[PDB]
């Protein structure tokens, strides 16, 4: 519980950065015409946020997979030049960062 407090912090730095409101809350398929038939995976900031605080998390690895997980599905589904598209890009090297920071 409190070894992940880090990946806590990357989280909250992650969920306050002006680049990741294309993340923060699960895309909506009505929203989105088949976006979950795309993206098998889809993972979001509030859904690390939720794992992170029950505990669910065994390690930090699995919580990195998840974040790279969010920009691989934005990288699959959004051109590089779109807003979100753009979004996703600015928020990756941000996580690489923050990681690289400790690893
Ligand atoms: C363009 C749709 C989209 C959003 C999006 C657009 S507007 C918004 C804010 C919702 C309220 N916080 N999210 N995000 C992601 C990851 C998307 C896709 C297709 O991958």
């Amino acid at each position: 519980h409190s070894d992940l407090t880090f990946c806590e912090i990357i989280l909250m730095e992650m969920e306050s950065h002006d680049a990741a409101w294309p993340f923060l809350e699960p895309v909506n398929p009505r929203l989105v015409s088949g976006y979950r038939r795309i993206i098998k995976n889809p993972m979001d900031f509030s859904t690390m946020r939720h794992r992170l605080s029950r505990g669910g998390y065994t390690s930090s690895e699995e919580f990195a997979a998840d974040a790279l997980l969010v920009f691989d599905n934005c990288q699959t589904f959004n051109e590089d030049d779109s807003e979100v598209g753009k979004a996703g890009h600015i928020m990756r090297r941000f996580f690489e960062s923050r990681w690289e920071e400790f690893y």
